[PDB]
């Protein structure tokens, strides 16, 4: 019954993640002034460049140069020696208004509760009782390893660290009537950008002793655990200089690390009318409510929409065999307890609030008691 | 036992798909001259602009202006009245060499069979016996609806059609010991860019009669099927002008439409050393070989890698209860029959061949008998 499963995460300075954080900094800047801003902000990052491309219709007056540079400063790219500098990079803007054809079909002259979905699409939510936060252990550990690197970089413990990092955790699991039980950590990968002076042995020793041991419980690590620490051997060039980044290129790191499923839509840079984000948050909320409500040990929820139509076209449930109730019965409970129209989700989950930049690194789920993380008490 | 499931697809002129096709046109142009080119080409598309950003180290001499414009011409954006024109758009290039730190860790001075993975990551393959091509019916139908639109646009049957389109199909399924059996089509969405002159009723009638009925077997359609045809009411502005596109933003349309799982990696614009593509193709090959070999009715395969390491770190199998063999036994058969090192996959799947632009619309799987679609005869 044992099997392996692997998930990854990336740090705040990974170039794709930089783009997600900038897109969400732009969204938050608009929402701070105009709660009804229509935002679809894509970011591209390459050596010396941040480009904003997309569509925004808003009453806000946003200084894009300032917002982008402040987000890059927070990440830690503040000197040409690190490969990128917020003070001196190029910020290019190619932002236009939202298409009037989309606006008229989605939200113009519509009652807010009856606003149409901002696009068609499918979205999934997932939850698992294997951790208290209802997330897979593989991705929780991978995110915590990146957070630990950023913490040790920022506190000056490991001053050779730079912001760009990736981690990957393989866990050996057992299964119990469809539920999954972590046994041990089989393999860990960590790659992190570093300065020119530190040697490979110093980095590998620090990654094991100060990063892994500070994050992963000793009970999961044993003589057989495999460690791939700085496996490329050299990672001085990093950030956008090493690899072009784009918004919405870490959608599995943003969600469930290979567990569950994904409908394809990116989250960052989008206001609530874009169901790629709002309905995925609501689907997580449903899945977590079913698990915390004791109806399932783990569950996957699909929802789908048509552009301009408020009610979902379909809702579906997959409980992996972890409920005494059928998936048909769980779907009936979901339909009695939730209303997944985007104009209702916005109210339930407070989606006009400018908290989006906080979601754009370390996963959107299983952290900080955001509204989609607070289970709904179910009536049935 | 019945349930709904939804998948989507997009047309060749959808802005994200334009980027995937251009990225793969660039990759093919390099491979035509240098089979060992190292390519990581991202494309961004917005009103009047194609930007190439990324990393290429190659002996090829490629005229990016010509390659990009020819790809856009093929798609059909050839006049400002359509919102985009290959003859007059801006083509900007921000391409640098591959990082020497990545090159030394991955492939420099390595025997080809022993080349390291070009990055860490996880990848999935999936196959289902519900169609002869071993793909989910939801996504097969969604892709065929977009292909039908392009066919009727190109043959002048529906001259008001423009290249940008999206489709979405919800199927009602039954299940039989973990396998899935399509019963009927519950809902279809089609949105397609159109000229200023055609009216909504003419378009909705043509979409039902000339598109849906030409694609979806009548046995799946009934008096209850729901049709959302041009649900936004107006879609004159389209292509990059309506929505910024980026490479690798349709990863679920490229794969299994919500079925199975995804590791997050994009396919287009990447040579074989980027396991995001090559190992996902090999994982599809494994899954399809298990199903066509009669071992499973449907199966999901995970594989993962560390940058610079040739052998996968993990391989895992999930058969949804559709085999008499345990997942442990199927994993043993996979390990006896396949070698998922990238330097072996390249040989098995002929991944230096410049056929990638053909994969970049209508899904990478279940079409054209590409090498990953030809099952391997299994020995056990
Ligand atoms: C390996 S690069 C992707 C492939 C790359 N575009 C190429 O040209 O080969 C993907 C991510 O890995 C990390 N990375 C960059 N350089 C690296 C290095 N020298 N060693 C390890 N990881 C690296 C960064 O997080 C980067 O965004
Ligand atoms: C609806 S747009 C995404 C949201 C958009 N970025 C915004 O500013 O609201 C996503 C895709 O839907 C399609 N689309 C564009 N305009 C549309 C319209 N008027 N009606 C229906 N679909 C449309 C195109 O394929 C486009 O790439
Ligand atoms: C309980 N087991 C055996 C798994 N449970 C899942 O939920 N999935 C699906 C992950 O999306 C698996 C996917 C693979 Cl490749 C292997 C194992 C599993
Ligand atoms: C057989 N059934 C009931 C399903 N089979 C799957 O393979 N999955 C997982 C899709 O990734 C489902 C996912 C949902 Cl949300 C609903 C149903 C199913």
């Amino acid at each position: 019954g044992t099997f392996l499963f692997t998930s990854e995460s990336v740090g705040e300075g990974h170039p794709d993640k930089i783009c997600d954080q900038i897109s969400d900094a732009v969204l938050d800047a608009h929402l701070q002034q105009d709660p009804d801003a229509k935002v679809a902000c894509e970011t591209v990052a390459k050596t010396g460049m941040i480009l904003l491309a997309g569509e925004i219709t808003s009453r806000a007056a946003v200084d894009y140069q300032k917002v982008v540079r402040e987000a890059v400063k927070h990440i830690g790219y503040d000197d040409s020696s690190k490969g990128f500098d917020y003070k001196t990079c190029n910020v290019l803007v190619a932002l236009e208004q939202q298409s009037p054809d989309i606006a008229q079909g989605v939200h113009l002259d519509r009652n807010e509760e009856d606003i149409g979905a901002g696009d068609q699409g499918l979205m999934f939510g997932y939850a698992t009782d294997e951790t208290e936060e209802c997330m897979p252990l593989t991705i929780v550990l991978a995110h915590k390893l990146n957070a630990k690197l950023a913490e040790l970089r920022r506190n000056g413990t490991l001053p050779w660290l730079r912001p760009d990092s990736k981690t990957q955790v393989t866990v050996q699991y057992m299964q119990d009537r469809g539920a999954v039980l972590p046994i041990r950590v089989h393999t860990i990968v960590i790659s992190v950008q570093h300065d020119e002076e530190v040697c490979l042995d110093e980095m590998r020793d620090a990654l094991k002793e100060k990063v892994i041991k500070a994050v992963v419980p000793a009970k999961y690590l044993d003589e057989d655990t495999i460690y791939h620490l700085q496996p490329s051997g050299r990672f001085v060039i990093g950030g956008p200089q090493g690899d072009a980044g784009l918004t919405g290129r870490k959608i599995i790191v943003d969600t469930y690390g290979g567990w569950g499923a994904h409908g394809g839509g990116a989250f960052s840079g989008k206001d609530y009318t874009k169901v790629d984000r709002s309905a995925a948050y609501a689907a997580r909320w449903v899945a977590k409510s079913l698990v915390k409500g004791g109806l399932c040990r783990r569950v996957l929820v699909q929802v789908s929409y048509a552009i301009g139509v408020s009610h979902p076209l379909s809702i579906s449930i997959f409980h992996y065999g972890t409920s005494q109730k059928s998936e048909r019965e769980l779907l009936e409970i979901v339909k009695k307890n939730f209303d997944l129209r985007p104009g209702v989700i916005v109210r339930d989950l407070d989606l006009k609030k400018p908290i989006y930049q906080r979601t754009a690194a370390y996963g959107h789920f299983g952290r900080d008691s955001f509204p989609w993380e607070v289970p709904k008490k179910l009536k049935y």
